[PDB]
């Protein structure tokens, strides 16, 4: 049944990528780039779902578990972009803040891959200790947007503070699901059924990618209050 939710991620990509591209046309001017990033999120992320929708994105691991593997593919292109996005909102000049960014990106980075090379692990002991080296990283993250760019949305304009607080808020919450929805899937204690995990990541996914998108790419005051700078 998880065939269900993978083309239902799918779909809801395609569709997100193909409106995302739409509102480009009427983007306030040198906001572009943030159509192009977020199009972008959504679109890999259509491509990563086709790819397990028609059977190509998993294998069967040598304990017979199945590992849908093309959800991380996505992942490590596709959580650093929306980072970027937070980064872009935030920073009233991102090229002076390259040591920030690239080290927000990376921790994001070491987080997917590792959580990867955990679930790829069949041995039960190094999977828990690759699981919590993940962990680790994803509080570096979730300690690099508190406590730096929290601090600078807040000299940015009204509009922008304001998208910026939704989104870095909206991302807190769900990014916390993905480590739970692998705890209690396949991945993990096998609580709940591969299709369930699948369905629970297809929702997240779309909020986190779609929903984000679509509340960055609306707040046309915030976006034209960055491009008129
Ligand atoms: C300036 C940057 C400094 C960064 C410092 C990083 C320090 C943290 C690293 C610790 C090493 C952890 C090794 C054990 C986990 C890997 C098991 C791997 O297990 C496996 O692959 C399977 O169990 C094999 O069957
Ligand atoms: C928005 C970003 C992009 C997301 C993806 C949307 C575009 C999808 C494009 C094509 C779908 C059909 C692919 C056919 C491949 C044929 C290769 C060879 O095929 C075959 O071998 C035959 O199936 C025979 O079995
Ligand atoms: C897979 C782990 C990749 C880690 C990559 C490094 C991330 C942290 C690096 C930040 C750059 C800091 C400034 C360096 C300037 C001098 C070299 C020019
Ligand atoms: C189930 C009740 C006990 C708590 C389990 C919660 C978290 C365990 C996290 C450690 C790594 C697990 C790797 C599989
Ligand atoms: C597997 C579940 C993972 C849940 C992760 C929750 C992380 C919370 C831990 C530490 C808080 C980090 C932010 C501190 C901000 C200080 C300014
Ligand atoms: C079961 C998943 C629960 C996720 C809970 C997320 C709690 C944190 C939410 C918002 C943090 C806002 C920080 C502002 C500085
Ligand atoms: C989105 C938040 C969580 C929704 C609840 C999932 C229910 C699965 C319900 O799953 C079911 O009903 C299956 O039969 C369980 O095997
Ligand atoms: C569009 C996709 C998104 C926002 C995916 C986010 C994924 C994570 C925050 C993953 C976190 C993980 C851990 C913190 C521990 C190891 C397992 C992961 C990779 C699920």
């Amino acid at each position: 049944m998880e065939a269900l939710w993978l083309w239902i991620g799918f779909v809801g990509m395609l569709l997100g990528t193909l409106y995302f591209a739409f509102l480009l046309t009427n983007a306030p001017e040198g906001t572009r780039y943030f159509f192009v990033i977020t199009a972008t999120i959504t679109g890999i992320a259509a491509i990563a779902y086709l790819v397990m929708a028609t059977g190509s994105g998993s294998t069967v691991l040598p304990d017979g578990r199945e590992f849908y593997w093309a959800r991380y593919i996505d992942w490590v292109i596709t959580t650093p972009l929306l980072l970027l996005d937070l980064c872009l909102l935030a920073l009233a000049d991102p090229r002076r803040n390259v040591t920030f960014i690239a080290s927000l990106i990376a921790l994001d980075v070491v987080m997917i891959l590792t959580g990867l090379w955990a679930g790829a692990t069949v041995n039960v002991a190094g999977r828990a200790i690759l699981f919590i080296i993940s962990t680790a990283a994803f509080i570096g993250v979730l300690y690099l947007l508190v406590s730096r760019l929290f601090a600078e949305a807040s000299r940015r304009t009204p509009a922008v503070a304001q998208i910026f607080r939704t989104l870095a808020v909206l991302t807190i919450v769900l990014w916390i699901c993905y480590p739970i929805v692998w705890l209690i899937g396949t991945e993990g204690f096998g609580a709940v059924s591969l299709s369930v995990e699948v369905f629970l990541f297809m929702v997240l996914d779309l909020l986190a990618k779609v929903g984000f998108g679509l509340l960055l790419l609306s707040s046309r005051q915030a976006l034209s209050d960055i491009g008129s700078g």
